[PDB]
């Protein structure tokens, strides 16, 4: 649930 930050910053990062 803390990585609920990255998690939606894959379809940026990729």
């Amino acid at each position: 649930v803390k990585w609920v930050k990255k998690v939606v910053k894959w379809v940026k990062k990729v």
